[PDB]
């Protein structure tokens, strides 16, 4: 099995609207691990680790997937993370 | 960011059929906090806290949302609760 | 494997004399789940869930089972709750 | 030491303003145990167990003590509670 | 309410792809208890306890329910388990 | 002291009737450690570690000791466990 | 309720034989709090807090009550501690 | 019922002197949530969420309120945080 | 920073009156670590670790700081502790 | 990064001699995840997930790495395990 | 599998220098249980339980084993402890 | 006992190879506190607190000490951190 970590920066009406919980829930259904972190500027930083295919699935969900939040942008950032995160924690 | 609390009395075949867990899950996907409490008479008392729009979203889900429990009635009660509930616990 | 819940009201000198602990211990030995809850009028509300035969055993112990407390009366009240509690905790 | 429990019904703007946390803190400083409970009507039910002298001190604090909340009224109710609560929880 | 337990053996690509989490979440929405266990041969052993209808509902989900995992076969095995599990654990 | 571990297989109506809890409670009063595991075929696997005198005493309790469960047969099977378990858990 | 604390020094074969657990259990059934500490010389220190009548009942159990340990002597020592211990811990 | 988050940077001798604990305690008495974070340059970053009047109160306390720490300056920086923190933790 | 540990013996009516909790709270506001232990002779043993100035600060509060307890004497005893305790526990 | 799991069956004087704790410690230094389970026959089942090189390092350590246990044999079993194990736990 | 307990009094520069952690770690690698307790006079009290061979092994490590602390003396004291300590705790 | 804090930025192949676990373990044997944090660029941020002598000892270990990770550079950064961290966490 292959494994890599990707960082996503999500912006819009994404805080206090269940986005971190839903993203965590969605990621765990994909066998992904990482975290959803609330940034001070009102963004949410999503880090996910797993096969590139499942990450692609999550990236697509962050954009299109049915959710309470109003996602305006999802920017895929370069990441050199190879750390094993336990579960999908809300930060 | 406006926050208010609403109380819902759900009646029907609604205990021991995953309704409390599902209500909790749905409320957290909405960014809501509160609890789902099992009453002695077979009803489930749901208290949810958040913006009125998200509360209308939960109230609608309690009625029509796809679930295992057989909901017969969902009654909206007055509440002056302004307490910050942590998460969405099953009681 | 039929399972139901029953509510018991125990009156007398039954608070602060180890009754709630002993009751929950007795219930767990009967394979029951529920709670022992101290009421403001000095009574103790005992909710237990399991097969009717076990619930009959618990009632019998509540009345004349060897204990510290002085039980003047045990009354079984109606209950329609079908929720599955975890263990037997004190409230 | 002798030990008894007292119930207080605090009314006014007392929820979501750090009242339950402050009450529990003030209770523990008095060597008291019990709980502070948020009621649906906006009131806060305060139960405290300890010496009559310390309960009186808590009664006075609930009425006049410097706090964020604006207390409208503190009603003292009779209680037959003789149960030992661990610490001073908020519910 | 009636209670029985059923064992399931799921084969295919079902490990490290969120199947255990998703199954657990699915069972909890059905009001089921038990566990999802990872076996050395690549399979996942699912034990679920509840009413026969709910167990049939989960059995159907394991086969055709929308999931990340690719399920080859869902073998249903006999079980005499009458133990009460807490929640739906991943092993 | 000289500890050893013994494995016991108990058959009959011994699951969901407080047997695992009671066994662990009894074992802890004997100063024993280990666990009680529920098996798929309805049996209960009891593992206990301690001095042989205590293990014999536990064996006799599993057979004749006043309990809720209906014990058909208790079989001490071979064990080469030398691991130190903490407390007496239920599996 | 009147609350007193008593100190007991128990000598004999009382360590590693389920004595601390059984004492703790027995104390909790009496509505007592405190602890049972294992001493380097092989003795067991038992501190218990509650009503004088219940303390006398525990003092009797330590002496005569059926247990695994072989109690040699039970010396009741004076105690001025009026601290509220949570539960009945083994130390 | 109107909530917002404010970010404060506190400078001076403010680390290792009980400031983070005291701030959280004070904030919790105000009915606020958030965190007190220790920065590498010796500053303490305080984030608090609640009604503006309470955040005013906290700011004033950070400056003048009786404390062990020696505060040289307090600056409220911008924040678009709309996440709901639980309690008031130290980082 | 320069850290040392000090031991204090507090005598009088200092148990079961919230002294240990309050002392713990006070020490944590001073940025101190250690414990408050209830002694059998009615005394309370307070061990606190931090800078000397804060330890002088604590000693002064132990004597005349507004508290529930009635302190008749505070004695500082020798200590060569250099262990880092976590928080301020009650023993 | 690529990831895979391997199962090791360790036989010898390997139980109750710190082998499980040391294997766990060693595996975590290699950045591996999995478990060390004590088997009834006196063996220890080691499952470790990570890069193939890290696994070979652990395999080598199991065979001849300095340890308290007297390892007689280390058998490498085929495994289709692809589950994310958290940490390196003892079972 | 026999088991006894031994007490070691370690004097020197042995507090706040990782000695309690390292001793705990070493003892767990030896399959031992017990504790490392910081004494008020600067010494560290070490109690370990297991086979005499392993206890001799720890005793030697306390004296010569590579460590951060500057151990000046290790006193082997008599003990009648037969209590099953869980893990190797730092006190 | 004097204590200060230092920041280290370690680069190379240092994530997912037990570096954070090993570092924290090594710091605790030195009697240090702080954390090991995984950065997005592949680096690991190490903050350690304690006596200057021990900090240099850890600094040297980061460079030369036997470890799984392949360390390119260890850059020491200035720090005014005076906060007391509990243990040695991985972030």
């Amino acid at each position: 099995m292959e494994k890599q970590c990707s960082k996503f920066i999500v912006s819009g009406h994404v805080q206090g609207v269940g986005f971190c919980y839903h993203t965590s829930h969605q990621g765990l259904k994909l066998g992904l691990t990482g975290y959803a972190k609330n940034l001070n500027n009102g963004d949410v930083e999503v880090v996910a680790c797993g096969t590139p295919e499942r990450l692609e699935e999550l990236y697509l969900w962050l954009q299109e997937g049915p959710k309470t939040a109003s996602v305006r942008q999802v920017r895929r950032l370069s990441s050199e993370l190879e750390h094993d995160y336990q579960g999908f924690e809300i930060l």
